[PDB]
C-alpha cells in the first residue's frame, strides 16, 4: 500500500530499543541487518505525557520519519509494548477504553499493521482482552502478536493463561511469539528453544483444536537472547543456525531475537544492550536468521 508494506509470510523483525542513544536509522539497520523488517521496542505508559511513549518517557512520534525511510525500500515494522520494566499501558490504565484509545494512538501515529504484546509482568487479562477487542473493531486490518516468558519444561508459562483468555473472548492471536531464553535452571541453547517450541504448540492446539499442524506451526514465532543471556548462559551462533534450519523445516511463521543493537562482539559473558559478549562479528546473528526468510523466497 502507499504507508505501508507487506511483511513476509515467514518473517524476521528482530527487536530494537528504540530508546538507546546509539540508535541508527532503521534504513541503515536493515542495510546491515540485511532484514527490513523490526520490531521497535518498547512502548509503556509516560506520567510526563499521560499516555503511550518509548521506555516510558521518549515521544511517541519521534520515529515516525525512520519509518517512513524504511518504507520507501519496501520494509515494515511490528510496534512492541511492554517488555522487563513496568508500567505498561494495560497496567496503568484504568478501563479498557482508554487501554484501546491508547493502542489506537500508537497504531494511527505509526499507520502500524502489527502490534506486538511483550507481557513479561502481571497484568489483568480480561482488561486487556477487552481493549483489544474495541481496537480489532475500529482497526481490522491490525494484526496482534504476543511475545511472552518461556521455559522448555512447560511452553508458555502464565503467558498461556493470556492466549486462553484472548481465544475465549474472541481477541484475534495472529502470532505467539514465546522469549526463549532466561531458564536460569537450563540452558539457551537451540534444543531448549526446540523443546519451549514443540511445547507451545501442544499448548496452542488445546486452545484451537480445529486448527491443522501448520496452521499451529503459522501462529508461532521464536525469540532467542543473541550470545549471552542474563543467566550467564550463551546462545551461540551456532545455535542460531540450528534454530534456523529447524524454524524452515517446520514452516513457522516468524523469528525475531533481543536485540539489533546486541548484535556485536564484546568482552566474553558481558551483558550489554550494545553488544552480546560473544566474539562474532558486527551483524552475524542477524545474518543466520536472514537465511530463515530467504528459504522463504525474501532478497534484499
Ligand atoms: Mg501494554
Amino acid at each position: 500500500g502507499p504507508n505501508a508494506n507487506p511483511i513476509p509470510e515467514h518473517f524476521f523483525a528482530p527487536y530494537i530499543d528504540m530508546s538507546l542513544s546509539v540508535h541508527k536509522p532503521l534504513v541503515e539497520y536493515a542495510k546491515l541487518t540485511g532484514t527490513k523488517y523490526f520490531t521497535l521496542a518498547f512502548i509503556l505508559y509516560s506520567s510526563v505525557y499521560n499516555g503511550p511513549a518509548w521506555a516510558g518517557s521518549i515521544p511517541l512520534e519521534k520515529f515516525v520519519d525512520e519509518v517512513r525511510e524504511l518504507r520507501e525500500i519496501g520494509g515494515e515494522v511490528i510496534i512492541a509494548f511492554g517488555g522487563a520494566v513496568g508500567p505498561y499501558l494495560c497496567q496503568q490504565a484504568s478501563t479498557p477504553e482508554q487501554l484501546a484509545e491508547w493502542y489506537i494512538k500508537v497504531i494511527d501515529t505509526y499507520n502500524a499493521t502489527y502490534l506486538d504484546f511483550a507481557i513479561e509482568a502481571g497484568i489483568d487479562a480480561d482488561k486487556l482482552a477487552d481493549a483489544l477487542l474495541i481496537v480489532q473493531r475500529e482497526r481490522p486490518w491490525v494484526k496482534f502478536s504476543f511475545t511472552l516468558p518461556s521455559d522448555p519444561g512447560i511452553g508458555l508459562a502464565g503467558g498461556y493463561g493470556i492466549i486462553e483468555t484472548m481465544a475465549k473472548k474472541g481477541v484475534r492471536v495472529d502470532r505467539v511469539n514465546p522469549m526463549t531464553m532466561d531458564y536460569y535452571w537450563t540452558p539457551s541453547n537451540a534444543e531448549n528453544a526446540i523443546k519451549v517450541a514443540e511445547n507451545v504448540f501442544r499448548q496452542l492446539k488445546q486452545i484451537y483444536p480445529e486448527k491443522s499442524d501448520e496452521e499451529i506451526w503459522k501462529m508461532i514465532g521464536l525469540t532467542p537472547m543473541i550470545g549471552v543471556n542474563d543467566d550467564k548462559s550463551v546462545f551461540t551462533l551456532e545455535d542460531a543456525q540450528q534454530l534456523v534450519d529447524w524454524a524452515i523445516q517446520h514452516k513457522i511463521g516468524s523469528l525475531a531475537f533481543w536485540s539489533v543493537d546486541r548484535d556485536h562482539p564484546g568482552p566474553t559473558g558481558e551483558v550489554s544492550p550494545l553488544h552480546r559478549g560473544t566474539n562474532d562479528p558486527d551483524w552475524a546473528f542477524s545474518h543466520v536468521f536472514v537465511k530463515f526468510m530467504e528459504a522463504f523466497g525474501y532478497t534484499f
